[PDB]
């Protein structure tokens, strides 16, 4: 299998995400020098709707050319590129074209016209972006069910079904422009942790060519059992495993698309060694593709109104020199790219779920959850956990599929 | 001596052209204008274009206006701004650090009002080194995102409402000294019931007096798209206007004014831009009129108002259209000022101690003030209004020779 991948998402030095808006190619020469001189091999970028997209019938080919272009400037240091169609959302800002609003407000997932315009973006973006040798695939968007989450100020609710629906819409249109690739979609952690809510553990493990992971430890993980701990070292790993739980392809991939070391969850000498001990634990998981790691850049202290721990996740600081964190990943990748046999995980802890295969409780797959705390406690116990359904769990031929010997029935 | 202008609506991709500024467009737009004799034009730079991030004030954004600005001039035009859109033709720009986790009421929050107050800044001292620089309107229309109506609104008190007003015009005049800065308001002002923005706003707040005259609020529907209330409907509002001046020498800009699709058919729509221009220029202290709009909005545009896509002067052919030729026709007509009719006789407006009117839907079309003004018309006066405070002062009526009231009723 092939050498495992490690990327950065990229968040411009200068001027964030807003850079879009008067695009300058050496200043995406200059921040993937710096990715590529820590051993980077690929990138994560984030074009913009409102940019992209600002009237339902304008799809601007100038946009379009800028994204293909920093596609471009990643092979010019050998890296790859995969592209987010859809943002929409990016630390804690939601950029929505003005005709998705107020008296032009509509559903994104299921209006007809939303959906009608979202597809032709996939169709122009996807076609002009699979001629790069370098490009990767499309992820449909970032944390893009945030919109459709109760704790939304202003939600576009969503079924399962209607949820689902708008998945396979938006990868049948990727990979009719960009055949072959491996064209995925991308929840944040509500998937696998908020009752009610319309993306499911199953849609993020059976829909898109492989499984995305999101891993962020200020979700109550660091809080409740403190930043450099067993759980939260362990946290993306639990998310990786609790994800296989759910797939019903036996060689499914999953892809750490998104982790992070924030400020509100560990001091500053803590965080390179909780880079390290994330990356080992993850890459101790079976068929693993790679790891992202947010961010790229630090966000410069010009912007205001980001959350805080949001300006110091990168990579790089805004002085342009690589951070610790950047150094310590620097050195674990050639220790870490060459595959090896993942452990054998024969101890599972079984999730119970209802007839649609949803968890009867998600609240318990969150942190302090009755499931959670059992992960916690086998690890701590020195076991390699994995999860199953409670479905699978009578089914022996499910279970000696995976080499499942012990089962963990979580109180509660 | 009258202005004549238009406001700008770029034939090539609207408003979105902002995202990719390209010189050589504007130019080609401009020379089409210019050639109708218009003298100026007003211009919509896009609030998410300008200010994306609350402190990222973007420079080459204001380096594009100011060359919008420069690009008239290249044409013997002037040009004036407005500062926060905001709105435009059904459709709200707002950053996205006024959104979802960031909502905050544009009007009332500290930091949104410091935003604005710093947006009006930077742009104001940009173009004040421009000869031809008018000065700044504080944005269009912008009172609708307080409306009960809007989807989401911002609401407002009366105070609220003046204080936003008088931050940003504060702020402009300390950027761009010695010139003409003004608001702008939709017709709630005048005819919806407990709005924030008031008629004492508009009359009395900024340089100058700005009026959006818009037929299709239920004018042309009630009495027909050549008829004597749509005819003289901008008319109406001036003088409601002049009603709520303390200024004797308040000056009024019909800012915006247009002949709508839905309410026009394309044989009438030259002759209400005569009907509506020539009555409008018989009003004491008119600055000028601005038409709605420049060029046809394209039709690879998609989800507008069906009347917002033919309100152009210039057709997306790039040819002058018939309402676009008969105002060519008018200009040198009007250009000299000429002094404007006694107006004897006032209908009067019921106001509060606050100075609303009791009845701002009275006044809206169909209306009984409304109404007596139509009838008033239809009489073959030219009625002025008066609040009902001034129709029991003797001096106030006589220092604008009012003889007569009119007293609707209910």
């Amino acid at each position: 299998d092939a050498p495992l991948r490690f990327g950065a998402n990229y968040t411009p030095s200068k001027n964030w995400m807003h850079s879009w808006l008067d695009f300058t190619p050496d200043d995406v020469r200059r921040d993937f020098a710096t990715l590529a001189e820590l051993g980077l091999d690929h990138v994560r970028v984030f074009p913009l709707w409102t940019v992209l997209q600002p009237n339902r019938t304008l799809i601007r080919e100038k946009a379009i050319d800028d994204v293909r272009a920093v596609v471009d400037i990643a092979g010019e240091f050998g890296m790859d590129a995969s592209i987010d169609v859809v943002q929409g959302h990016l630390s804690s800002f939601d950029f929505v074209p003005s005709w998705l609003y107020t008296w032009h407000d509509k559903n994104m997932f299921t209006d007809p016209r939303a959906l009608e315009g979202q597809i032709a973006l996939v169709d122009r973006l996807g076609r002009a972006l699979s001629e790069a040798p370098n490009f990767l695939g499309l992820t449909l968007g970032n944390e893009t069910n945030q919109f459709s989450a109760h704790t939304h100020p202003s939600p576009w609710p969503v079924t399962q079904d209607e949820a689902g629906g708008w998945i396979s819409a938006l990868l049948s249109a990727a990979e009719a422009a960009a055949p072959g690739l491996p064209h995925v979609h991308s929840e944040y952690d509500a998937v696998w942790y908020m009752d009610g809510h319309g993306f499911t553990p199953a849609h993020a493990s059976r829909l898109g060519a492989m499984t995305t992971i999101h891993s962020w430890i200020f979700n109550g993980t660091a809080q409740r059992y403190g930043g450099r701990s067993v759980a939260s070292d362990r946290h993306a790993e639990y998310l990786i495993e609790l994800s296989r739980a759910f797939a019903t392809d036996p060689d499914r991939v999953v892809w750490l698309q998104e982790v992070g070391a924030p400020s509100n969850c560990l001091t500053d000498d803590e965080m390179p060694g909780f880079l390290e001990a994330t990356v080992r634990w993850a890459v101790r998981t079976e068929n693993l593709w790679g790891i992202t790691w947010w961010c790229s850049h630090d966000v410069s202290r010009d912007l205001g109104d980001f959350p805080e721990l949001e300006y110091t996740l990168g990579l790089i600081g805004q002085d342009g020199a690589a951070k610790p964190i950047g150094r310590r990943l620097a050195e674990l990748i050639p220790e870490l790219r060459q595959r090896v046999a993942p452990p054998a995980r024969d101890t599972a802890i079984v999730v119970d779920v209802d007839e649609r295969e949803v968890p009867v409780s998600r609240a318990a797959l969150s942190p302090g959850g009755a499931v959670f705390q059992a992960w916690v406690d086998a690890c701590a116990a020195g076991l390699d956990p994995t999860l199953v359904t409670s479905h699978d769990a009578l089914d022996p031929v499910a279970l000696d599929a995976r080499g499942i010997r012990r089962l963990i029935r979580p109180d509660l």
